[PDB]
């Protein structure tokens, strides 16, 4: 149905302001299939509800602008992303990156903080390995630590979030200790899992030795290398890569702990809307040119993983968006949120192309970001911004008094293109859509 | 595809949080009709942004509930609405009632504070003077005083919200003050506009003078009176009226102001979640039993002008939604959102059972309500609540330090059943409903 949905014209006179070009019925009727999806992406952008979409349009496309990619999906829906109370097993509105990223990779609810766990901290397996299981390449990449919530709620079955390596996992997931007969740590359990293609950060972890196993006292990177992995650490080793498979998986740690944002601007502040001289984004210093972009991350692997005739199944995550958003970073939080959709445009010329791929861009949870009136006396930290129609946007972070912004529960958009796109539109659950990936590629 | 979107079962299980009790792509598919529509009901909920239809489904059907109205519309997609800076022609991020409700009604962007005029302050025809025109019966029902923005935008130009009646045109609006040579006031335009029913509040600007034409002298109330309305004020008149056409149109008068709230509970507090008890909302014991509720009002509408065979024009507000969103009172806000569901059914079993009804339910902007974890140490206004899964809500109010909280950029949700309704799905612009509507009945 869409492709163009940028206003007609002059947003001042009668239809100028108008994003459709004719009725959507016909061409909406053309876009319903319900044969098999041999490929799925699924891109998410931690915390990034229609609040974000918004502001980073408004910014970076101006209000009648239009998101190439982000907004170039033709079905629409929103969905619920609520977690639970461990104790009770009584919804807690305002999930974590955990618990939500268990529910779509497994199909199950849980409490937050839970990696691939229900609430009875009883294991579920994800999308991932019931992928590679039915003979599928499978992918996770993401800007964020590896070990980090989103990309590792495909690869992990653990107890608390925070159990990254063996030394915290000995500490707060006792039970999945190696040593105490438990599968491991995120980052062991990830590289037990073996996805074809990995990309992310998180190269610390790897520092860590296995404190049992056939690997003890080896690093877990000394581990990867001997169990066969291919490890690149920039943009010029990740090109390189001719093949990745079973036998020669790719691994890429491009920093330490997550990969820097690409935007640079000052934090919000108290009546910063006011007492502050509005702001324009500029590009991030400290982010070398050697640290990938997620669309070249998301590049590559869709050409490594294109290879398998099977097919495929990617995972692509814009995960500063978040981070940013906790830090009331309007720069930096919308850079993200242009980085990603940069991440979905590859994706979609690619399922195009191709005809049998599902791309599903959605997030996790909502946030804290609002955009609110240039004159607004917010209690929060607020901060004016030079849009890109030369008119000032004002965004608010008002939901905390500590030293972050929390998520928040309000539904948000999923939206979808592709085989079985037609699942996502109306209202459904962050559950669902485990079960409707599970189904549009045919698995067990 | 909808019908119901409640967690299959037991949401601690796999898949019992799970919506989706199939495959959409049929049923979706066979849901798309680009067959003219005969009818179109326009369900409006003012401030109702995704956030809002979450907090009001938790709390009222909990976290895995579903609106039986509201949340039963199959096609789906999220909407831009920003207004438009009156000097330089740039967007306003944050719109208002009346610029909002001038875009759906019009089909140009407008300033804020404007009603049916472009920012040169151009007059142009709303879709229930383009319903009129055509032969097709109109109404236009609301729960706010009728000289509110949002029901007052498809009946009036004119170029301040404010100009209420005769007296306040004079002055902020004397290009418009009937002396003056203009239209007149928003009460008196609507006098002329003369659609067949018109239900809401705002009975005390009818006891204005008009000060020139032909009843001048005479109250507005007495005018409408003189010009063959028939006046209804309370629930037992309005269930008397066996017809309204344009020989005996209809006025319901219910409240001097807006209609009263249907639920009371504490207005959000400064650390409320924490310094304060979980509340419980409980009816509004004001409220009389003689005052029509949404639903009722409706209802009625419905009956009176399905009864024109060239088919009808319906637009309903559900106003207060924001109004409570203002004065940060969840209780209000909720039982007024719970207030416009009812309505929605009312207009759903009619448009299932007639088949060329086209029902749209959406907001025209988002707000501040959000939605945070039950230990949030916010800025602003907090209050818990006891959902009705015996869970606790946090609800945050934290955009506005003035004792009104703001409207926020947002997109939201746009929500439709019937012929012409898949224009309703991806990205659109509030502007673009104009152009479906005015399509989907055949108006010139
Ligand atoms: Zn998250
Ligand atoms: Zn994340
Ligand atoms: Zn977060
Ligand atoms: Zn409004
Ligand atoms: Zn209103
Ligand atoms: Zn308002």
């Amino acid at each position: 149905v869409l492709e163009n949905r940028a206003a007609q014209g002059n947003i001042t006179a009668p239809g100028g302001a108008r994003r459709l070009t004719g009725d959507q019925t016909a061409a909406l009727r053309n876009s319903l299939s319900d044969k098999p999806a041999k490929n799925i992406i699924l891109l998410i952008g931690d915390g990034m509800g229609d609040s974000e979409i918004t502001a980073a349009r408004n910014y970076a496309e101006g209000a009648g602008g239009f998101f190439k990619g982000i907004d170039a999906l033709p079905l629409t829906g929103q969905y619920t992303h609520y977690a639970l109370n461990k104790k009770t097993g009584k919804p807690d509105y305002v999930t974590d990156s955990a618990a939500s990223a268990t529910a779509w990779s497994t199909g199950v609810k849980t409490y937050n903080g839970a990696l691939g766990v229900d609430i009875h901290e009883k294991d579920h397996p994800t999308i991932l390995e019931m992928a590679k299981a039915a003979g599928l390449a499978t992918g996770n990449v993401s800007t964020a630590e590896l070990q980090h919530a989103t990309p590792a709620a495909l690869v992990a079955h653990v107890t608390s979030r925070k159990c990254y390596g063996p030394s915290a996992t000995s500490q707060k997931c006792p039970g999945n200790a190696l040593e105490k007969g438990g599968k491991g740590s995120i980052t062991e359990q990830l590289l037990n899992a073996r996805a074809d293609v990995t990309l992310g950060g998180g190269a610390k972890t790897f520092a860590e030795t296995a404190t049992a196993g056939e690997w003890q006292g080896k690093t877990l990177r000394e581990e990867a290398e001997a169990r066969g992995y291919q490890l690149v650490s920039d943009a010029a080793s990740l090109n390189s890569v001719t093949e990745a498979n079973q036998q020669k998986p790719l691994l890429g740690l491009f920093a330490d702990g997550n990969m820097p944002v690409r935007w640079l601007g000052p934090k919000a502040t108290y009546h910063g809307n006011i007492d502050k001289p509005a702001v324009t984004c500029t590009p991030n210093p400290q982010r070398n040119d050697s640290v990938p972009t997620l669309a070249q991350m998301t590049d590559k692997a869709i050409e490594l993983l294109s290879k398998n005739e099977k097919g495929f199944f990617l995972q692509v995550e814009g995960a500063s968006i978040d981070k940013q958003n906790h830090a009331a970073n309007p720069c930096g939080q919308i850079g993200e949120t242009v980085d990603l959709d940069e991440a979905v445009q590859r994706a979609l010329e690619f399922a195009k192309k191709e005809g049998n791929t599902l791309v599903i861009v959605t997030a996790d949870h909502a946030h804290a970001s609002q955009i609110v009136a240039p004159d607004t006396k917010a209690p929060g930290l607020t901060q004016a911004l030079n849009t890109k129609d030369g008119a000032v946007m004002v965004m608010s972070y008002g939901n905390s008094e500590e030293d972050s912004q929390e998520h928040t529960g309000s539904q948000l958009r999923i939206a979808a293109y592709g085989p079985h796109a037609a699942n996502v539109v109306g209202l459904t659950d962050q559950t669902d859509l485990f079960y409707t990936m599970k189904a549009a590629l045919g698995l067990k």
